[PDB]
């Protein structure tokens, strides 16, 4: 599957793409506004994440630090990054069928469009101003809005016992993005693809 990945923010931003114990293609790239990368995904990929990373400085040896997403201070992430982070998330060639989700359950850092440019199903967009509108206790200094269960480590918030309902914390996310995931048990905003679907992330699909 072919993955086109668009930062059409004003600021660059270091893509990433990773199964969490692999990257998918080359796993990052410095995206300058603008900027598309194409990327390849192996059909079959269970578990496949694409986010943007703020504020990098890597060395030549792809080494450093992002102020969100930070991935084990690669450049090729190998694994999922650190929160805040919008979730491009999907699950490829399941019984026939492709499986598409934005997730908010890891935070917010940046606006996030997920289309298909493929027929047969619709695309999901959290594209409001969830760090501007983002509740202090929130506010990662980083930049960007944390989810409840990073900031508290609570069971309500990171749902450890399976049985958890929505927070005051998870219903600002849900308000502000009603098709992306809020919490672990939201009720689900996946949407079903065709199997071998190919897709579009863009980064800061409005401004």
């Amino acid at each position: 599957a072919t993955f086109e990945i668009v930062n059409r923010c004003s600021y660059t931003v270091w893509a990433a793409a990773s199964k969490g114990d692999a990257a998918l293609d080359a796993g990052g790239r410095q995206l300058n506004s603008g900027e598309s990368w194409t990327i390849n995904v192996e059909p079959g990929t269970n578990g496949g994440k694409i986010w943007a990373r703020t504020d990098c400085y890597f060395d030549d040896s792809g080494s450093g630090i992002c102020k969100t997403g930070d991935c084990g201070g690669l450049l090729r992430c190998k694994r999922f990054g650190r929160p805040p982070t919008t979730l491009a998330e999907f699950s490829l060639n399941q019984y026939g069928k492709d499986y598409i989700d934005i997730s908010n359950i890891k935070g917010f850092n940046v606006p996030m469009n997920f289309s298909p440019t493929t027929r047969g199903c619709r695309g999901v967009r959290c594209a409001a101003d969830i760090v501007g509108q983002c509740p202090a206790k929130l506010k990662a200094p980083g930049g960007g809005c944390n989810d409840a269960c990073t900031v508290f480590q609570t069971s309500e918030y990171c749902c450890t016992t399976g049985k958890c309902g929505p927070t005051e914390y998870s219903r600002f996310f849900k308000r502000l993005c009603p098709d992306a995931f809020s919490y672990v048990l939201d009720k689900p905003t996946t949407v079903t693809c065709p199997g071998s679907s190919n897709y579009r992330v863009t980064f800061c699909p409005t401004a």
